[PDB]
């Protein structure tokens, strides 16, 4: 994979020019795109900017995020040829930092369950995950140094795990969702894909200018709390194997690891995530559902058809439960710096299964809002397995530092 | 003004037909538009729908809100002729309820401070307020029984006061802002304009299907707390005249009224509102500011130019302050049912002043998120003066019941 931090350093010293760096990306995309199919649109004429911390840095953009120079088709026929008038704020954050928007990456229809044609870089017979399919696959295939995605259930962390890339779903609302096709406004959260935790940090620093992302270094002997999210049921062997590998590597690295239970209130929050998500989805996708019902991808159309009856009442009760879960989860971080858990049910599903994977191990965290970072751990049968590092809400920097720590610990 | 509730009753009982009701709005618009200029575009071909509680109800939509059948120009040349692909979720709530989208009402450029050509229905030489100028003026001119707007600072309450219409800025995030051009995502809140509080209730009921908006009745012996927001500076005489009239009528009607000073924490929340609004505005309007700077209307452009230096650090501090304010504000409601304050500095400014009016008496509540309702009280020099009824976050229903009680009280 291409490291953004690496390019940054080489460009800063003059060892690599921005034009060369961008030419590098076009070539990388050109070399693997025909087999991975991660881009809806690759802008071959995209050039490097002359200044800014991200000059020479090519970035792929999930196709539910607006761009003014390229179409934004939401992974749906309904929006074929749709052309937003403006670039979404997050795209502008990148552009303002001097980055190059190299193309739009594939997204499942309206960022839901319907699979894209994208294939896993590690094994084209498997899914790259979703809904940010293209973004994870492109970074995972070594095509680009950075990519933006979004997560409502587990659309950032899961595909990152499947494709073996670093990724972060920042604290809720740190990054604006303006110009990001809404599924659930209570959940939708922008995310980044990169090679390593350090690349994500550098990416966020340039995008936001927040000092918390400046000078980040690997954490030292972190206080880690392992949570297996029993409420979501048992994971597949491969996932547990990766979790054990992570725990052991971290211990040998000097970290104090302890197994911890999550408060009942948090278990309940995980339970009602579907209520908040689907009720809002019906309002957010009202035009689509009313005027283009049969045109909506099969799986999403079906889930929407099954949730029409959700009421404001149960919706409000679900939100109340969500708030209670947030409060008590914070209490959990009073004895530990970060939580360590699964990033996905296991290895990426075979494409034949027509599934982008179950988000059951990602959804809770999207509702709680905490920053989550995927750390690639190992590979089973050639397919990547990762673990999810979670810090307190607003402690994104620490989540990145600990993830970086874990990366170094695994490298031994 | 036209009463939504009245139209509903007459249509339901067969006294009036849906088509006749719509034809009446078309006529009313034609009758005074050349005098008020409240519509960016009027769809003269719009017809009543067949079913729904809102069949026969003509609705005006602020032009920052997406419509699929009509352009959404954001009150800026930058979006001249811009045609959204879909209707915003709030527009769909109305349509699904059977309402008729009769036209797009004027909005200041990007919902900010730059005056539109719209005039106050009560006096053509005065401003209708902003930024939901056309929505307020159209309802005030008796053109339509309902209109949608949005509020960041005071773009719903203030213009409703200036134009003598009832209006409500529901609790933050209750109505989705998807398809509502973002100024500040921490503030932007959709609002409704109507003749009376009851019309707002029926409007919200049809839009959300929430039972709390069903069967609402005027409040009985409400516990009112009067706050004059001294921290927002001195108010104009006319404004106090109206507040005193409201307090007196309320007392005569059996309400318990008491003056109360808001916590220092709340005063501080008022002070930092501009910080949150402007810092986010730079992110939300990044594309326009970077690629079409000189095309941004004068006042908004200067506002943004003066705030390009706001930092994430101070932005965060501002948000912490906001949270404190919300926490201590809730405590204030342990004694009263609603707060009663000014809706505007005073009577509508003359157009010659090139000002939509100062939002200082509205902004705090938008940040707190509480439901706010304007209640027309009286007119000084022929210009309307209203008061603002505020209830606990989430108690929109009670805010309407209390506004209703106040309307009847004033009616004597």
């Amino acid at each position: 994979m291409i490291s953004l931090a690496d390019l940054q350093r080489r460009i800063e010293t003059g060892e690599l020019s921005p034009n060369a760096a961008i030419a590098q990306s076009h070539a990388a995309i050109e070399a693997r795109e025909k087999e991975v199919h991660a881009f809806v649109r690759h802008d071959k004429s995209a050039r490097a900017q002359a200044s800014g911390p991200l000059r020479g840095i090519a970035v792929g953009i999930k196709d539910i995020i607006d761009t003014a120079n390229m179409p934004t088709e939401m992974g749906s026929e309904i929006y074929r040829g749709w052309q937003p008038r403006s670039d979404a704020p997050v795209v502008m954050m990148l552009k303002r930092a001097g980055a190059t928007i190299i193309g739009k990456t594939t997204t499942t229809a309206f960022a839901s369950r319907d699979p894209t044609a994208t294939l896993n870089p590690h094994n084209t017979g498997h899914s790259p995950g979703g809904s940010s399919s293209g973004s994870a696959a492109a970074v995972g295939a070594g095509m680009i140094p950075l990519a933006l995605g979004a997560q409502t259930g587990g659309s950032v962390i899961r595909p990152a795990a499947y494709c073996g890339t670093a990724a972060i779903k920042p604290s809720f609302r740190m990054l604006p969702t303006v110009g990001v096709k809404c599924y659930s406004w209570a959940l939708d959260t922008v995310g980044l894909f990169g090679a390593r935790a350090e690349d994500l940090a550098r990416g966020l620093l340039a995008m936001t200018g927040r000092s918390e992302f400046s000078g980040i270094v690997p954490a030292k002997a972190p206080r880690i709390g392992v949570v297996r999210q029993e409420f979501a049921g048992a994971v597949e062997p491969a996932a547990e194997q990766g979790l054990q590998a992570a725990i052991k590597a971290a211990e040998r690295a000097g970290a104090s690891v302890q197994a911890i239970d999550l408060p009942e209130a948090v278990h309940e929050a995980w339970r009602i995530h579907p209520i908040i998500q689907d009720f809002e989805a019906h309002r957010a996708l009202a035009w689509e559902f009313s005027e283009h019902h049969d045109e909506i991808a099969p799986m999403l159309r079906a889930s929407l058809d099954a949730t029409v009856g959700l009421t404001p009442k149960e919706y409000d009760e679900a939100r109340r439960i969500g708030r209670r879960g947030r409060r008590e989860l914070g209490e959990v971080f009073e004895g530990v710096d970060v939580l360590l858990t699964y990033s996905a049910p296991g290895t990426a599903p075979a494409k034949a299964l027509a599934s982008t994977g179950d988000p059951r191990y990602n959804r809770l965290w999207t509702l709680m809002g905490n920053p989550c970072v995927n750390v690639p751990v190992l590979k089973v049968g050639g397919l990547p397995i990762g673990v999810q590092v979670i810090a307190r809400f607003g402690n994104d920097a620490h989540a990145l530092a600990t993830a970086w720590f874990l990366e170094d610990a695994l490298a031994k």
